[PDB]
RNA sequence: UGUCAACCGAGCGUUGAUCCGAGGAUGUCCGAAUGGGGAAACCCGGCACGAGUGAUGUCGUGUCACCAGGCGCUGAAUAUAUAGGCGUCUGGGGGGAACGCGGGGAAGUGAAACAUCUCAGUACCCGUAGGAAGAGAAAACAAAAUGUGAUUCCGUGAGUAGUGGCGAGCGAAAGCGGAGGAUGGCUAAACCGUAUGCAUGUGAUACCGGGUAGGGGUUGUGUGUGCGGGGUUGUGGGACCUAUCUUUCCGGCUCUACCUGGCUGGAGGGCAGUGAGAAAAUGUUGUGGUUAGCGGAAAUGGCUUGGGAUGGCCUGCCGUAGACGGUGAGAGCCCGGUACGUGAAAACCCGACGUCUGUCUUGAUGGUGUUCCCGAGUAGCAGCGGGCCCGUGGAAUCUGCUGUGAAUCUGCCGGGACCACCCGGUAAGCCUGAAUACUUCCCAGUGACCGAUAGCGGAUUAGUACCGUGAGGGAAUGGUGAAAAGUACCCC
RNA sequence: UUUUGAAGAAUGAGCCUGCGAGUCAGGGACAUGUCGCGAGGUUAACCCGGGUGGGGUAGCCGCAGCGAAAGCGAGUCUGAAUAGGGCGUAUCCACACAAGAGUGUGUGGUGUAGUGGUGUGUUCUGGACCCGAAGCGGAGUGAUCUACCCAUGGCCAGGGUGAAGCGCGGGUAAGACCGCGUGGAGGCCCGAACCCACUUAGGUUGAAGACUGAGGGGAUGAGCUGUGGGUAGGGGUGAAAGGCCA
RNA sequence: CCUGCAUCCGGUGAAGCCGCCGAGUGAUCGAGUGGUGGAGGGUGUGGGAGUGAGAAUGCAGGCAUGAGUAGCGAUUAGGCAAGUGAGAACCUUGCCCGCCGAAAGACCAAGGGUUCCUGGGCCAGGCCAGUCCGCCCAGGGUGAGUCGGGACCUAAGGCGAGGCCGACAGGCGUAGUCGAUGGACAACGGGUUGAUAUUCCCGUACCCGUGUAUGUGCGUCCAUGAUGGUAGUCAAGCGAUGGGGU
RNA sequence: AUAUCCUGAGAGGUGAUGCAUAGCCGAGUGAGGCGAAUUCGGUGAUCCUAUGCUGCCGAGAAAAGCCUCUAGCGAGGACAUACACGGCCCGUACCCCAAACCAACACAGGUGGUCAGGUAGAGAAUACUAAGGCGUACGAGUGAACUAUGGUUAAGGAACUCGG
RNA sequence: AACCAGUGAGAAGCGACUGUUUACUAAAAACACAGGUCCGUGCGAAGUCGCAAGACGAUGUAUACGGACUGACGCCUGCCCGGUGCUGGAAGGUUAAGAGGACCCGUUAACUCCCUUUGGGGGUGAAGCGGAGAAUUUAAGCCCCAGUAAACGGCGGUGGUAACUAUAACCAUCCUAAGGUAGCGAAAUUCCUUGUCGGGUAAGUUCCGACCUGCACGAAUGGCGUAACGACUUCUCAACUGUCUCAACCAUAGACUCGGCGAAAUUGCACUACGAGUAAAGAUGCUCGUUACGCGCGGCAGGACGAAAAGACCCCGGGACCUUCACUACAACUUGGUAUUGGUGCUCGAUCGUAUUGGGCCUCUAACCUCGGACCGUAUAUCCGGUUCAGGGACAGUGCCUGGUGGGUA
RNA sequence: UGUAAGUGCACAAGGGAGCUUGACUGCGAGACGGACAUGUCGAGCAGGGACGAAAGUCGGGACUAGUGAUCCGGCACCUCUG
C-alpha cells in the first residue's frame, strides 16, 4: 500500500490544517489495490499491486 | 652504517658509496572480506598440479561467495507455455575535509505571557554523482515604442509597490549596467520499401504512371510490431498533382521484354572526424612546461677595544647580484645564495604535422488546388494541501493526490476573476561547453598576528597517561656554555 | 556591595605572581567638528596596472508644493461662495492699503545651500559590558548490581511430632466406631551454613561514600545460589513504596 | 606595546631587579649616581591598541596557622642466646610461650598478567630504620594419542539466501549455519631439580589409522544347492543423507 | 522353570623376586648404603549395589553414537598372530576464602565448588587439641578525670523513666 | 557442675495463617494470598505488542480465557432508577459532504430614440462563458421511551396525637428517589468530653463491662463473631535484677610523658578584661569607672549571634507532574458519499394507468476474500509462490471529502 | 423646580395658553487644562427656515453624570480609480 509497481507513484506529504488555523503533519497515499495483471495472452496472471490510474487507463489489461 | 641519546664491536668506498628523480617485485594476517567457521588480527576443508616417506600423517602454486544484466540448454502440477534448474561472459557491495541535486524534518527563544507566526526550511537524517553541479533554445516580458530575443552569476532597481492577532516581523518583479559567447542540435506524424506474425481472399480483373502484350501473387484486402529514405516550423510548415529551371559514368530493379516518369548498387569532387550533431583503431613535431641538478661577480686591508670582530676611525672593489639565513658580538666583497644564465634518461599532459571512418552529389532551385499530420488518461473542470509579498482571502501561475474529462491551424494557451477587440507564442520527448561555488593534499610566497598560564587540546612520551564497563571527557612537563673542556688528582 | 538608615553581631576577602571584561560588521539613522566642490555632488559591480593608481553615468539627495484622484500650480484642498479656514511660496527691509481683532493684503531688492570622505556621543540588526539554573527536542549508549522470565546444575549438619493405606483382636448382619504394630504426607516444630534486616551501644573530617559487638525470623520450600540468554526512557520492569533502570 | 618618518646611544656594557640622592599641583620622573647581569634601546611628530585590578563563595602555580596536635587502619602476645653488617625490638639460625584449626590449612573455575626462581643494591614506595619485600635491575623458567577445550552432537537465543510488509531508512521470519552450565569418548602407582608433572624417567595399560609377512579361510571364472526344480534373480562383503529400536 | 540371558557390588588370584616406609651405619646447604614384622577384632559412614525398591502429583530435553532392516554398491574382503610405524591445534609459572580478584589504599565488606582427624558430645554447634600454618608492619612506660567493653556489690525491688 | 542451653499467665484492639515491600531514617493495621459475584470473549476470538505482515492468548476451546470489586469459616447481605454510563425500542424533530439547478447579474450577437454614414451615447435582449446560488433530497450523533445499584451514586428535616412526671412507641406536611431493614455504638470514628454508672490500687485524663444525647456507625470502598497465628498496638499479675534513693571498686583500648613519620575543616586585622552606660534597639575594638606581673601546661564549655548547606517553613517570578462537564488538536472508534465495482429479478417518487432518476429486498458468477482440502517448485520446508477442489461475494477492506464520541496522547 | 447634592431661580429657570420643529447645512477669529489622546465655551459670516409688527432669540433639555480607542466588516449615495 505504498507505490504502484508500474508507474511508480509514491505517496505525497503535506500539512493538515484545523479549523482553528493550527498546523499538523499528515500524509496522503495514492489509491492502489491488489490485482492480477493481464499482460500475456497465454492466460496466466500474477499478483501485483496496481493503482486505479493505471488500471483505468488500461496499462495492464482487464480479463 | 636514519632518529630518540651517548657507548662498544664490527665494515664498506676512485672498479663511483650515501643521496635524490622516474619506472618495476616481492607485499604475513584482519579490515566491503568473498573456500567454510568466529570474541580483529584465529580454527577447519574440497579440487587440480608439483615436493617428501616402505604407505597415512606433511608441505608449496593456483582455484572453490552473493546479487543484477546479456547469451546457450532444459520445460514441473500440465497440454500449449511459465515459474524453476544448469553452463558461460559483463558489471556492483567500502572509504573520503568542503562544494550540488530531490525529499523527510524538529524544540530553547520575540511578541515583556501565548494558540497564528518567527526562530527555519536552520541542526540532523535519507537516496544520490561530479570535479564542478543544476538549468537551458520561449505556449517569456512589455504595451500601441515598427520594442527586446537561450540559460546562469553579480550591482542597482528599495527596505519602496505589498503582506501580517495590520502586533512582533516578513519581502518582490519589470527595466537598467556588467562577466560569455554556440540567437546550437537531435527525436516520434502525415507516407513507400523490407523480416515478419494475426487474419481473412470474389483467391481474380485486381497489385504496377501511358501503349503492345504473358500470368494469377511485389496476396486481393485489413491489423500490430522491427528495419531504411522525407521531413523538424510560426509571415505556419510538412506530405499528394500540376508548369518552369536543372552544374559526372555504368549497372540491377519500378511483375515481366520494348520508349516515356521513379527505387537501388559500383567509380571523380567536395564535406567533416574524437566532436552534442556516428562510432573504432593504426602509421611521422614544441628549448612546450614539469618531476633533479650545474655555473655564477668583489678586502686574509690598516689602526684600535677586545676570549672571540660580524664593534669605532681611515682606505678600496662588484653591483642584470646591498632578498634571506649560518659563521665565537649589527657582514654587499667568509659560507649557504640570491640578479642572470643554463640544464633531463624516463615519463606526463597539452598543442601541430601524417593511414583510417561516414552522410550527401538517385540529386538541388523558385510556385497551384485539392485529401492527411504536428508528442493521452494530457490540457481543462471539481474537491483537499504546499511555495511564490498573496497568513483562503476575489484568487493569477507552478505543483502533490482523488474523481470527471476535451480538440488539431477560422486548433490551442497566455496579457492577476471574467467577457469582447487587439498583441505574443506553438507544452504535454531527449542532449548541449563559457561566464559561478570549495580545499582533506602538494608547490611557492605574506603578517603595524601569539612567544611557554598566550599560541591548534598537542614547542616534550598526544588525542598518550588518566577517568568512565558506554557514548565520551581530557591533562602539566623549552633556554648551561663555543665547544663537555660535564671538574683529573688529594682530603672528610 | 545594597541600603533612608551600619565600625558593626547584613554578605566577600588566608597570602603571593600571573590570567578576566562597552569591540567589531553595514555607503544604516540622528547629532556634532573637520576638507574639496558649489547649483551640483557622487560612484557601485567591473576592467587595465607585482602597488595604494587610472577608467567605468548603471544608480541616490536638494532643485516646487497641494490634494486619497481624475489634476493644478506660486498656488493649492474644503467648499454654491474673492468666505472664512488647513498646507506652502528662506528670512528680512522698504514702500502703499486695512483694522490697529493682536496681524494680514499688494510692489522692489539683496537673493537662499546641499552633497561626498573622515574624528566623536547615542541608536538600529547580530549573544553585544562580564560572566549564572531548574527544564525541551533530535541522534546515539547501557538489564555484568538492582526487577521479571527462559534452558541447565548444585545446596540444605541433627532431633521430634505420626494422614491415608495396610494386617491383627473387638463392634455390625455390613459398618461407623474401639485398641494394637508399619508410613513418614506435612507452604508442620527446635536448632547449623545461607538468606533477611527488629531492638539496642559504638562509629559519624569513621576500618567502611549505609558496618561492627550482643541479642532477632526459614531452614523441603511462593525455598537459596552458579552458569548462558531476552525486556530501552513519555519507555522497560515492577506480590505496587511514586521503587529500580551502574 | 607595535608601527611611518628624522635623529642619537650601546661588550669603554643596551633590557629587568635592589638601593642612595633628589624632582613635578596627579596619574609619577631622573641623558644623577652605586651592586647583578649580558644584547638591543631613547628622544621628537603622526597612525593602531587584547593598553592600566582589591573584592564576582573567580581560575593555574607556589606558600602561611590547627601542628610538631590526632593518628600510625581491632577483637592473639611475645621473650631469650647467637650470627650478618656502620646502623637491628621489626633480617637469618636455635630454644621457650601463645593463637588458628569447618581454617587464620590443601586445592579447582572465574578473575591479573610475570607477582615464580637465581643473582645486584637500597636517593623512589612499605604509615618509623631497614641487611628485607608482592621495589626495581639482568638472566632463567611453563614438555599431554589418554587432564580442560577445538577437529563430535545439540537449547533459551542471534544471522538470514529466497520472501512478506513498509514513502526511504527499515520490522519480521524458511531452508542452513553459529551458540555448554549437557551427552559419548581411551592411564594408573612411585622418583626426580632452584623453579615442570596423570606431561620427564621407571613399571605396567588402553583407543584409533597405514605398511609387510604368515595362518584360518571363502568367489568372482567351474558348479551342488534352495527354489520360485529347463532357464532368470540371489544369500559373500559392505551397507545408508532412508525406516525402526535403543 | 533362580530355565536362559544381561548386569553386577563386595570377596578371592594376578599385577608386585617390584615400590615405599619405622629403624641401623658412616655422612650434614645434604646425599649414599643397608633395611624388620606386615596377623586378628570392634565401630562405622554424607561413598557402592542404585537410572534399584516403595510411596506422591504439581506428571517431568534433543541430537549424536550403537543395533537392526532393507533400498543400493559389489569381487575382494573378514578373522587371528607376528614385525615395523603415525596419532593434529590452544590451555599448563605464580595469586584463590585474599597485602596478587571486586572495593580510588598492602581496607574491620563480598566472591561459585571439592577435601572434614581425637576426646566430651544428638550433632558439620560448642571447649582443648594432630596433620598443617601463623604471632600481620609504629613502640616503651605511667593506680588522673572522662569515654567504651566486661566483672562484683548489703537491705528495699520498678518508688526514676511516656514506656520492664 | 564448664560451654551451650524456651519467662509464663490473664485480657482488649487490628489482621484469618506461612509469605512480599520504601538498597541508604518508616516492616505495618500496608501488599498479595485461597473463596465469591459481575462484566466481556464463539475462535487466524476478546484483550494485547506492532502504522504491516506477524507473534501471545494456545500448539488451548466457556467445568476455559481477559477485565473489575471483595477477601478463610459461621449468620446474613435493606430502600431508591431521578443525574451519569451501558443495553434495547429510533416508531418523530434537527443537520454534514454529494446530487440537484427557482430567480439575478456581467458579458456583446441581435437591438430600442438621434447621428453619422458603413453602432454608440442617453435602456431591451439570444447563445456561450462565469458568479454567488434558493426550494427538495439525506445517514450517524442529539432530544423521546423501558431495563440495570455485587455500575459511578443518594437514603431529611416538619407538625400532631399514654391510665401522676417523663417522651411518638400512630397519622398527616414539602420535596424529590426513598428519608437507615438486620447488626453495633463516647470505638483506629466523640469538639463541648476527664459525658454518667460498676470493676482495679491510696491516689486511674489509660483500661475493662454497660447507659443511647449516633455534631459526623452501617451491611460487596460489607457488619457482628470466631479456633490457631503475629520480632503489630494498649493494660494487669509472680521471679528478677545497679532502671532508683545510691552509688563504690578492679582490668582492658584512648586520653598523659618519651622516641620516630606526619594529617583537616576555617582564616579582614590582634600585647583580644570587666561593672554601669551609648548606638541599626543584645558592643573584646565607643564614654565613665573598677580590676588586672610576662610566658606556658592538664582540665571544664557560657560567649565570641562558634564551623556545615546563596532556609526546606512565607511570598514573588519561572519550571515539572497530575485532574476535569478549561481551550484547542491528534490517535482510535464510528456514519454517508465516491473508485476499486459485475448480470438478471421484486418493491417505493419529481418536469388509481401516463413521465420522472435515486433508495429497500431476493438471486447468479468472473472481480475480490478464506491460518479450508489436495498436488508441484522440493532431498530435507507448518515460510512463500502456482494449479486445482471447496466456501463467501459484489459485501468487507483500502484510497479522497465529510458529520459524531473521544483526559487514550499532546 | 423628572432623576442625588450643591450652586441658583420670586425679575423667573414655577405654572397656563397660541404657533412651530434651529434636536439645520457650510464655517470658526480666541481661549479654558492638560506629560499623551480624550474634555468645554465662544462672538461673527453665508444658504435657507421657525417665532414675533419691530427691536430681537433659536447649532436641543437652569448647570454639572445617562458611556468605549484600534482593527475587520455591512448598508445608502458620489463629477475617485479601474
Ligand atoms: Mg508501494
Ligand atoms: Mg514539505
Ligand atoms: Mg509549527
Ligand atoms: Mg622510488
Ligand atoms: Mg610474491
Ligand atoms: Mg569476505
Ligand atoms: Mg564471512
Ligand atoms: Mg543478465
Ligand atoms: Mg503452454
Ligand atoms: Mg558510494
Ligand atoms: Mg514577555
Ligand atoms: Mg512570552
Ligand atoms: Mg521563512
Ligand atoms: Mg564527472
Ligand atoms: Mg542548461
Ligand atoms: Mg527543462
Ligand atoms: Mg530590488
Ligand atoms: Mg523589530
Ligand atoms: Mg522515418
Ligand atoms: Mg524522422
Ligand atoms: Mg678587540
Ligand atoms: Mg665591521
Ligand atoms: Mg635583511
Ligand atoms: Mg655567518
Ligand atoms: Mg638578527
Ligand atoms: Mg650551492
Ligand atoms: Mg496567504
Ligand atoms: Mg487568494
Ligand atoms: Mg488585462
Ligand atoms: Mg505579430
Ligand atoms: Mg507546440
Ligand atoms: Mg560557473
Ligand atoms: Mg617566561
Ligand atoms: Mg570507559
Ligand atoms: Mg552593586
Ligand atoms: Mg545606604
Ligand atoms: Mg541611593
Ligand atoms: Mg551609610
Ligand atoms: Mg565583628
Ligand atoms: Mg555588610
Ligand atoms: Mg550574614
Ligand atoms: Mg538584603
Ligand atoms: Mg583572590
Ligand atoms: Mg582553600
Ligand atoms: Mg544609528
Ligand atoms: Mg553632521
Ligand atoms: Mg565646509
Ligand atoms: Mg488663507
Ligand atoms: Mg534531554
Ligand atoms: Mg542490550
Ligand atoms: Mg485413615
Ligand atoms: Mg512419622
Ligand atoms: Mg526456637
Ligand atoms: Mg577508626
Ligand atoms: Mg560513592
Ligand atoms: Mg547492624
Ligand atoms: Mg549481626
Ligand atoms: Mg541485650
Ligand atoms: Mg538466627
Ligand atoms: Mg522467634
Ligand atoms: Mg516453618
Ligand atoms: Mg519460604
Ligand atoms: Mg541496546
Ligand atoms: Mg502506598
Ligand atoms: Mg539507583
Ligand atoms: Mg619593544
Ligand atoms: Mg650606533
Ligand atoms: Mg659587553
Ligand atoms: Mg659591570
Ligand atoms: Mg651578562
Ligand atoms: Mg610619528
Ligand atoms: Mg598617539
Ligand atoms: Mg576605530
Ligand atoms: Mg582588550
Ligand atoms: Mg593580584
Ligand atoms: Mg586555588
Ligand atoms: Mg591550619
Ligand atoms: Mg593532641
Ligand atoms: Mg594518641
Ligand atoms: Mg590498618
Ligand atoms: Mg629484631
Ligand atoms: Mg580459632
Ligand atoms: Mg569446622
Ligand atoms: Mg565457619
Ligand atoms: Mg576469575
Ligand atoms: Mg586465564
Ligand atoms: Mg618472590
Ligand atoms: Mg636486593
Ligand atoms: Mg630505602
Ligand atoms: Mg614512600
Ligand atoms: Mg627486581
Ligand atoms: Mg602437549
Ligand atoms: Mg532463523
Ligand atoms: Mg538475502
Ligand atoms: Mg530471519
Ligand atoms: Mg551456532
Ligand atoms: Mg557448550
Ligand atoms: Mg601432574
Ligand atoms: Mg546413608
Ligand atoms: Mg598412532
Ligand atoms: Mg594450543
Ligand atoms: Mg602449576
Ligand atoms: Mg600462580
Ligand atoms: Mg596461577
Ligand atoms: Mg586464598
Ligand atoms: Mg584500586
Ligand atoms: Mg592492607
Ligand atoms: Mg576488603
Ligand atoms: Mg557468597
Ligand atoms: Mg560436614
Ligand atoms: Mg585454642
Ligand atoms: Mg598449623
Ligand atoms: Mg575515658
Ligand atoms: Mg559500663
Ligand atoms: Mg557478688
Ligand atoms: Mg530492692
Ligand atoms: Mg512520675
Ligand atoms: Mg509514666
Ligand atoms: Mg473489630
Ligand atoms: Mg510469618
Ligand atoms: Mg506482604
Ligand atoms: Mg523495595
Ligand atoms: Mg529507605
Ligand atoms: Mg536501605
Ligand atoms: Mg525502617
Ligand atoms: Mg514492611
Ligand atoms: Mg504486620
Ligand atoms: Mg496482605
Ligand atoms: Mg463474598
Ligand atoms: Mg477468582
Ligand atoms: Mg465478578
Ligand atoms: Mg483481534
Ligand atoms: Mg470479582
Ligand atoms: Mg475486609
Ligand atoms: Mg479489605
Ligand atoms: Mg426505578
Ligand atoms: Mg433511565
Ligand atoms: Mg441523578
Ligand atoms: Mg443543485
Ligand atoms: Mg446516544
Ligand atoms: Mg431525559
Ligand atoms: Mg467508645
Ligand atoms: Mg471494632
Ligand atoms: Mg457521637
Ligand atoms: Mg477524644
Ligand atoms: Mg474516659
Ligand atoms: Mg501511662
Ligand atoms: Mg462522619
Ligand atoms: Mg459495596
Ligand atoms: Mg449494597
Ligand atoms: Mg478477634
Ligand atoms: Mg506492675
Ligand atoms: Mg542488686
Ligand atoms: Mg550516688
Ligand atoms: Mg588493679
Ligand atoms: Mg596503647
Ligand atoms: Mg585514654
Ligand atoms: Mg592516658
Ligand atoms: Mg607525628
Ligand atoms: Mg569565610
Ligand atoms: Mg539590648
Ligand atoms: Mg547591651
Ligand atoms: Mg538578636
Ligand atoms: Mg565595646
Ligand atoms: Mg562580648
Ligand atoms: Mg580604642
Ligand atoms: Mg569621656
Ligand atoms: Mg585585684
Ligand atoms: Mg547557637
Ligand atoms: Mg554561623
Ligand atoms: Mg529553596
Ligand atoms: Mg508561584
Ligand atoms: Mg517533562
Ligand atoms: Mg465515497
Ligand atoms: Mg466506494
Ligand atoms: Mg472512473
Ligand atoms: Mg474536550
Ligand atoms: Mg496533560
Ligand atoms: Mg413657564
Ligand atoms: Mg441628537
Ligand atoms: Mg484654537
Ligand atoms: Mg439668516
Ligand atoms: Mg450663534
Ligand atoms: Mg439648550
Ligand atoms: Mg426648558
Ligand atoms: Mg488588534
Ligand atoms: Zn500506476
Amino acid at each position: 500500500a505504498a507505490v504502484c509497481d508500474i508507474c511508480g507513484k509514491g505517496p505525497g506529504f503535506g500539512k493538515s490544517v484545523s479549523h482553528s488555523h493550527r498546523r499538523t503533519s499528515r500524509r496522503w497515499n495514492p489509491n492502489i489495490q491488489p490485482v492480477r495483471a493481464v499482460t500475456r495472452p497465454g492466460g496466466n496472471k500474477q499478483r501485483i499491486n496496481a493503482c486505479t490510474s493505471c488500471i483505468k487507463a488500461g496499462k495492464v489489461s482487464r480479463a
